Formats: C-alpha cells, structure tokens, sequence
C-alpha cells in the first residue's frame, strides 16, 4: 500500500496516541521543505532573468522553515544556522517542540548546483520556564526526531524517530513525500571514506594514519574508494545508503572541528544511530556532547559501525 | 534582454546563415534532456509506488529517439548502446552524435548529481553512413556540453561562439541564459580525483597530488572534491577553476572515462573557455580514436594548474 | 497567517479533540486530488506520444486508491461504479464517501473546466458494512465538497465550521487557504441552465426565466452562464452569486444529475455559505435516497434568488 | 513520429525556404504563452499568502507578450487589448512582423477560475513607410498567421496557417507543446449554439429567430444544446472541436458588436476558415472588414457552415 510521509506519521501518532503535535510540526516542516526544493531547482528563475521586461537562496530558506514552524502552534524555541540567537515563538503561537535547523546546508557552493539539503532535529522543552535559548542546549541523546532533505538529483527527505529510519521522495508532480525506503540500516561495514584531503597538512596525526590504511590496506583487501562532495547532506547520504565512513575531524588549528553540533553533527549522528551505525568526537558519542553554546562546533566521524570503530582503535593509539 | 537556448541558437544561427539541421538537432537534444531532468526528479514516482492501486535506458531513449526524428544525423554513439546506431535513411541528416544519456547514474541511489553529455560532429566522410564516422579526434567538434541535473538543471553548450550556460526553468520548461560566455579561472584552489587509488597513481600524479597539500612557496593548500559523478566535478571545475583528474590505475590501464562521450566533450568545453584538458601525452582533443568505447585518462581545467601538473609529468619524463 | 489544507483541518479537529479518522481522509482525498490535477493538466503527455519511441478511469482509481488505503472509510460509492464499494476489513474505517471522480469529463475532449465532486458521511450501523449505510439523507453529511480542474486547480471544502477554498499551489503541491468561511451574496445577476430544453421546461422554469430575461420591475436581465460542467457552474454560483438550475421536466421528473454524489455535495456547499438548494418541492439534503445513482432535480445559489423561484414554483402548484 | 510546435514551424519554415523569422516570433510567444499557463495555474501563490512570512494577471500577461515579441527581433508593431496606441518596437529591435493579440481573454471572470486564454493574430508589414499604428490596419484576409492559447482543463495552443490548424497540448512536466490534432477540420452541422441569452431583450430580431429556431425546431426534430462559457477563447474552442455557432452578435444598442475585430475576431474567423467553418458579422466576411481603428468592434458569428448559412438565412428575412 502506498504511504505518504504526513499519512506515515498520522498512523504513527495515532498507534502512540499522541496529541498530534509532532504531527503538526512535521507536516509544517514538509511543506517549508517542499518550498525550499521549489526555490533550489530555480523555478521562475526566468523573471529574474527579465521574461516580462529577491532574496539570496539562504534567507529564503531560513524564512520558510522559520514562518511554517511558527505558525505550526508546535514549538516555541527556534535554533537556526541563519540567527545568531534562539528565535523565541511569540506565546499565542507557543507549542512544546525544541527545533534546531541548517536550512540550506551546502548553499555556499550552490554556484557550481553541488547537492543541498536542510538538516532539522526536534526536542521537547524539558521545563516549565519561560523558553529561552537555554532549552536548545540538550545533549542529541534527548532527539525526540531528526533528519533532513536531500536537494540531489531528486529530493529525499530522511526521517529518524525512535521507530527507525525511513525515505521518503518528493513526487514533484504532486507534491508528495512517497515512503520508499522502510526502516533503512546502514552496512556494518563499507568501502567508501570521506573527508577533505587536501587538508592532509594540517590532519591530526590518527586521521592521517586511518586514511593510508584505507588507501594502503595491510592485508590483500582492496583499498577503498574516496568520495567528497563537500556538502554535508549529500555524503552523510551517501555515507548511509552505501555504508562506509565520513569524517570532519578536529585537528590542532580547530580543536572542536567546524560543523555544528546543533543542527549538523547531531541530527546527522541520531539518523546514523537510529539506522545502526555510529557517530563519534573521536573521545565520545556525539549523541552525548551536553552542548553550552547553540552555534558551537564538534568533530564528527560516522558511518558504519566497524568502520568508526576501528577509526577509534587508531584515534585511541595516538591519544 | 532575456535569452532562451532555443532562440539564442537561432539567432547564431541566423547570422551565420547555416540551413537550421543543427539548431533542429539542438532543440531536439533540449527537449530529451527536460524529459531526462522531469524523471531524474522522480516526478510521477507516486505510480509507481501504488498510488492508483529503468531510468538510463528511459534516457537513452529519449536521446536516441529525439535525434532521429530530428532528421539531422546519421550516425548516433551512446554509452548504452554497444554498437554505433544508424539512422534509417528516411531519416538521415549530416551530423554524427556521441552521447552519455545518464552519466553518473551507477551512483544514483544515492541521489548523486547525474547529467547528460554529448559531442557532436558533421560527418566528413562520403561513404555510407557507419561506425567509423564517429571516430573523429575532438578538434573536429562542431558543439559539445552537457546538461548537469543537480540542485538545479543547468545546461552548458560550447560551440565556435565559445561557452554558454542555461539554467532550466521548471515551472515553464525553458533554458534560460544566465552566464554568457564563460571563461574558466586562469588558476584555481580545489583538485578533484579518486584518491583510492593512490596506491595505483603513477609517480607524476603522486607528485603533483604531493604539491597540492604541501606546497613548496608556502602557499595554502588547495582543498579537494570529488563528487564521483564526472559531470558535477567537471562543472565545478568550470565555476571555481581548479583542476580535475582521472587517471590510469590498474584495473584501467587507458583510464576509466570514454573518450567519445566523456573525455571529448568535457575537453572542447573546457578549451572554449581558455582551459586545457590532457591525457598526460597529448591534448584529450588531438587523440584519434579507434574504438567508440575506448577509454582514455584526462587531466583538465584551469590553465595554470594544467601547466603545473605538465611540468611534473615532464619530470617523470 | 498562511494556512494549508492539511494543517486547517488537523488544527480544527485538534479543537474538537477528535480521533484523527477524518483527518486521514481528507488528506488521502487531497493526495488524489493532486494526482487528477496533475493528469488532467496532461503531465507526461509526450510519453503517450512517442517522445521516448482513461482519465475518468485514472481519476476514479486514484480516489478509490486513497481512501480505501487510508483506514478512514468502509463504504464508497462512485459515478463510476455500479455497486458501492465495501472496503476489505483491516482496511475500515467509520466514513463512507460518494464522489463523483471527474465530473464533466464526457465533454474533456474540449478541455471544458472538469471537478471532483465528494459527500462524507458517518458508518449508519455496527453491522457489516453496505450499499445501505450510502443512503442517508444529506443533512446527515459531515463534510463535502469539491475540487475545480479550472483556469487553477480550487478545493472548496464544507464543514460545520463553514466553507473554506483552498488553491493548489503546483510549485510545492500544497493547497493554500485563501478564502475563509465564505458566503454567498444574498442576490446575484447570473442564472446558469440549458435553455436548449426549453421545449420540455415545467411552466414554473418558462416563467422564472421569462423573469431574469424581461424583469417586471425594470431591473437589468440577468446574465446567463452555463458552462455545462457542474462543478464549474456551481464554483462561479458561489463565488459570484446567482442561480444554476437542472430542473425537473415532464420527460425528466427527477432531473439528470446525481443525488448522492452531485447534488447532495453541492446543497450542503451551498447551505454551508448561506446560500439555498431545492428540487422544487423539497430541499435537496431532505430526500431520503433509496437507490445509490438516483437523480434528483436541484435549484442552487444565492437565497433571494431560490426563494424567487420558489414563488414561481408555488404559484403554479 | 512525435512532433513539437517548435519543431513543427522549423520543418514548415525549412520546406517553404523561410528566412526563419516567423520561427523566432512563434518560438518567442510560445514561451510567453508557458509563463502565462505557470501564473494562470498559480504556481507560486504560496508566497503572496506569506509562506515564507504581485502584478494582476492581465498586466503580467500582457508584460510576457511584449517583451518576449520585442526581443524576438521579428516585430515592428504590437497591437493589445491592454494599450490604447501601438507599441513601435525600437529600431534596434525591428523586425518585419505586426502582432494584434489579446495576452488574457476572459480574465474579467478569472476570479472563479473559468477558462481564460491568450488570442494573437500575425501580418507582415505591407508599407515600405516608417513603422506605425498604420500598419495594423490589414483585414484579416492578410493574416499570415493566427491562433490562441487556451487555459483550460490543460493548456493547449491552437495554430492556423496556410497549412491548416494544427493543436498543440503543453506537456508541464517539460515544457514542450505536444501535436496532438494535426489539420483539423470543423463539422459541418453541428448541435450547439453558444451565447449570452440573458440579453434576450435587446436582441436583434434575426438573432431572435434563429435562436427560437434552434429550441423550437419546426420540423419537430431534436432541439440543439445550449452552451455559453462566457470565455471566448473557450467557446469557441468548443465551436471547433464539437462543432455549432458561437454568436456575439450586433443589436440597436451596440450596432458594432462588442468583441475586438483586430485581437479577437479576426484571429477567430483566420483559425475558422483554415479548419472549414465560416465567421461573418451577418452582413459580411470578418475577415474583409477593413479597420480604421485598431480597437474597433466588430460583430461576431462563426463555427460549422451550414449553422452559420442558416443563421444568414434568417438574418436575411429580417433583411
Ligand atoms: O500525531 C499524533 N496523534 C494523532 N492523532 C490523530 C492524528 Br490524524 S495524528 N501524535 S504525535 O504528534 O505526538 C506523533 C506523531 S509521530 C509519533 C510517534 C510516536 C508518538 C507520537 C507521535
Ligand atoms: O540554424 C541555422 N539557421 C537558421 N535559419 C533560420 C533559423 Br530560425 S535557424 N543554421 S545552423 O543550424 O547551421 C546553426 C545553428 S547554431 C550555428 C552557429 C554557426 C553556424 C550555424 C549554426
Ligand atoms: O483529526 C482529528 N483530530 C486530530 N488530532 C490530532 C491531529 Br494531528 S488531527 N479529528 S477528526 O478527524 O475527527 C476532525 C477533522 S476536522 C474536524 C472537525 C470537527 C471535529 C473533528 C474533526
Ligand atoms: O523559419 C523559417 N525557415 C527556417 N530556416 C531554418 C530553420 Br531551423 S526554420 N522560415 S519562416 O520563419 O519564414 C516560417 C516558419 S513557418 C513557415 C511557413 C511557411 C513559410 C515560412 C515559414
């Protein structure tokens, strides 16, 4: 039988006999999603290019998911890449739900049309006080659903809650998320690895040594093979669909890495773990970094399970 | 004033008062490649998937059936296709394709950028029309590019005129010109390759890889991508400059990529807009091929980093 | 505010803590909808005609599809299908729907204004779903309305909370709430019917029309309108006022169109905006139906223009 | 074999040795004719309800129309419905073709979503003078070409040349317009007529007559059916495709009629008279009135011949 991702969640709630705010908030989070794809393929571009005689793709994107998530009577703290401070849902308009977003991860190579996506996790606000930015500092550990959507070659959006993992595509004919793949699990181990090489001088001494055993196995196995889009979304995907591990590591000149815990390195780890894999610092689980800043950074290493694991048996001879 | 593929052709073709064969076979291509951008974005995918109760072999379709009943070529080469296709003679005309419908496409479960590429040649042979007349070396390319279905769909035409790139407009289905006469950076700062296979690389591509993370004046370092879908690399290439690379290793010892519908292409358009593109012995374009599949290695994209790696690989002898 | 048809209808069964059940149909409804939408606008049309080397029918499938899948329903009743439709057991739900799938569809040919006509009722008994739990009366409905294939795709939904249309926004595929809890003007200037049947019109229609025509009171005649597609000559009924009429006749004693699945809909639009809907003798959401594809006549639109027509009818007995 | 309309004018254009200039004009208002279908459909109008936190329709058609014929550099005169003079293109954008068009018929009832359409009729430039409203001056017999765009159900464009009418369906997925009826030919008889019965009062007296003849037979046989949209582009559409008479006839109180002889009727009688049909103004062809100004009116009966020869039979006996 065919499903659609608000038909999905509305069964899921339902079972569960929610309230139907998580359901809210997510078909909100659709509907910002399936502008965004609008707006990323560069439909009506032709008027801005003078067919009869606005806004940079980044802020568009930022507006869309900010304005339905409001408006969605589902949250009341809001965390964005975009905002240099929690954005604070006016009280009429004030549900219980925690977001932290990327909207347009990957945007500032869009010139070259390399994948986009936008990344989201939702928490629950845990006390009765008045919201402020301080109820978006849990630890990933406290995800109540993350994901994101894939502006590729078609647009996915994936989905994680503690029912698991599932793919749903946009249907651009009709505008419909389809569920097609159910319940997704990474392969325990891959043959693809994922980080920026041409920072080789600057790695720290254990990611150098992981990396020349991919490309130098020692036994007969065949080295792996390297893939970097250089956009978050597209190689955690990748990294997902194929198995294999990413890595944005910390090294001495960014003890802490460069993506964000907030709405990059968490929703990503509690989607790898929702689907079996891992998702690591290098000293701990990134689910459980118990954040003091919205925008700070954390190093992420993910993928498949015998893969991360065995990038911290070389973490660990180096520490 | 606004600019569409189609009337921007006619109008080159007009002033150089050509008979329309190319502009027919051009808008013939620009009509596949939105119907391969319109299933590459899975509309329609819900019927598939129940809602009432092969994506490179559609696209070769497409292509192939688009060029015929455009009644300008005679000849049409694809990667699908382990033969040449010969156009039936009610249907002839004087240009010879060779295409990659769904370049990439092996990868895209993962939703990774595909495109289409092609070449295209006037047959200069008299004979019957045949395999052979599409062995030419790419300087005899009349227009090459390639249409990118990534975030957004973008089409880039390299023709005498030089480089042209048009962003399709989904909600009316037109090619819209919005970068006129490109010209690629002179020196850039990214280098794209597999480096899986650096157990493989001969000791110029070690070397010159060696430069691009160490680099002897102190300079940055140059960052690296690989998308792994030839024409989202090469086209980033062509945005940021840099430079690009597929080169022999040994489970492909006349490198990976196909000469007629990769390499060629890739490499008219980059020399239209003042790149260069090798096989490390020669200009990709000056090979004279002898089998339409064949492959051959290419390093191409900013002049200076061409130059550069060139100064390594004389080293090497 | 921007609202969504989805997001409306969650957020006001919210406030009725409802079970949710409705909810799920009406967005399954929605999802079928785009898809007739997407089909009537003849997406993919190039694939029928060769590009790559029935819709009454589609449409009734994509409907019946939905909602037996959405667990909400049991019983379904369609223009298309000479019995109702019982749905498999784990699949029941409480609702049962009559719709008429692609009203209008026999003049398509000319790409006339086509719709989706839907009534909603609630399961009549415990016992085994049938055929019998359709024939209610239209007062009992719990919502229904109507989606216009027109210049843009509109679906007009009506509930006791008032009638609400939503526009199909096809760039995202998400209907836009833009007009609230509309009404009908009290009197409009447009009267809709066949008069090509003037020859079998009841004296009471002759003279009603004689009326709009030739006003007694020196008022301007009234325009006439009449597309011949229900859903588009009642749409215009709302939105600007008026009268569409499909009268009884002495050949035709209880009209041509539907009770079930087009009047019916339509009455309950029409008194949920404040407007009227008769068959002469009686309201249309008071006949009690004893066949599931029985007709009725109907007298529809703004209340000072029905009651007119009442006196008319009255008049002659 | 598929076809395209621009496919089509180019194979047309190639036989006939054709400078192509008439294939730039038709490609150029075949890409306004796909704006003018994106915006009558209402892509986009999520954003004017503020999802993420402009021009009436008429005026952005008509905006598509001119500029897209402008820099077709095929023009030299346009003539609209929407302004009082014609636009002169600009020297260093002239070329040797007068447009009349109407860019959105119909759209004075476009608030309940009845059909609407584009209508256009093309000359050549008769005159060696320097370029002016003059020149829109032809009679319809000098049509080089003529057509409409109907926005309905889907989108179809209509084109009638020398060669016949042929119907192109728009295929949204991709942009393209589809031959779908090639050389159509309207019936001979047909069983509907088509106007606004409402101004019964003020008809003429013909028009009374033959109207009472069409639901009144006098040979006791089948009554016609009555059919008005109000649209005219979806009239008479409906006119060529089932066949009958569409009447916007004249009477004391507009002795002209009321629709448009250059943008309107004219286009309508060059498709009727390419498809077979007849189009008079009941005293003579719309296509011979000479105009004198280039928003005259004229007097408008037209579809399948012998509806139209009976209705000139009953115009005639009330002489
Ligand atoms: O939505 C609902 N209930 C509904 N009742 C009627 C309709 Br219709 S949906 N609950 S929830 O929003 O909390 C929710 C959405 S997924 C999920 C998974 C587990 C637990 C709860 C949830
Ligand atoms: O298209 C035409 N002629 C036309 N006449 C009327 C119309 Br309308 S198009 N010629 S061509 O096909 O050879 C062509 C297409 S780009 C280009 C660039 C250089 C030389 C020739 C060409
Ligand atoms: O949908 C729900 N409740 C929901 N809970 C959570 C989510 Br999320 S939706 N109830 S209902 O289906 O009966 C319904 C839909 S409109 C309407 C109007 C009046 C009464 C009921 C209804
Ligand atoms: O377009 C062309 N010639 C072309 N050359 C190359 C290409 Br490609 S098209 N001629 S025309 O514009 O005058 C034209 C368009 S339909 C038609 C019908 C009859 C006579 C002329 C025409």
């Amino acid at each position: 039988d065919v499903n659609t991702l608000t038909r999905f969640v509305m069964e899921e709630g339902r079972k569960a006999r929610g309230t139907g705010e998580l359901t809210q908030l997510l078909n909100s989070l659709c509907t910002a999603v399936k502008a965004i794809s609008s707006a990323v393929r560069k439909a009506g571009i032709a008027h801005l290019y003078g067919i009869a005689g606005v806004k940079k793709l980044d802020v568009l994107s930022n507006d869309l998911v900010m304005n339905m998530l409001k408006s969605s009577f589902a949250t009341c703290v809001l965390v964005s890449e975009e905002d240099k401070h929690a954005i604070i849902v006016e009280p009429e308009k004030r549900g219980k739900y925690v977001v932290c977003f990327d909207p347009l991860d990957g945007s500032s190579n869009i010139d070259c049309l390399v994948s986009v996506g936008t990344i989201f996790g939702i928490y629950r606000k845990k006390s009765t006080d008045e919201p402020s930015e301080k109820d978006a500092l849990q630890p990933g550990r406290n995800l109540v659903a993350a994901g994101y959507a894939l502006y590729g070659s078609a647009t996915m959006l994936v989905l994680a809650m503690d029912c698991g993992v599932n793919c749903f595509m946009l249907d651009p004919a009709i505008g419909e998320f389809i569920l097609v793949d159910k319940d997704v699990k990474i392969k325990k181990k891959g043959k693809i690895y994922s980080l920026n090489e041409g920072y080789a001088k600057d790695f720290d001494p254990a990611v150098t040594e992981y990396i020349q055993r991919k490309k130098f196995p020692p036994d007969n196995s065949a080295p792996y093979g390297a893939r970097y889009v250089g956009s978050m979304v597209a190689d955690v995907h990748r990294t997902l669909v194929y198995g294999g591990i990413f890595l944005y590591p910390a090294n001495k000149k960014s003890p802490n890495g460069k993506l964000r815990l907030l709405y990059e390195c968490n929703p990503m780890a509690y989607v790898m773990e929702k689907a079996g894999g891992m998702a690591t610092t290098g000293k701990e689980a990134v689910l459980d970094v118990i954040p003091t800043d919205i925008h700070q950074r954390a190093p992420v290493i993910l993928g498949s399970p015998d893969d991360v694991l065995e990038f911290l048996k070389v973490y660990e001879k180096h520490s």
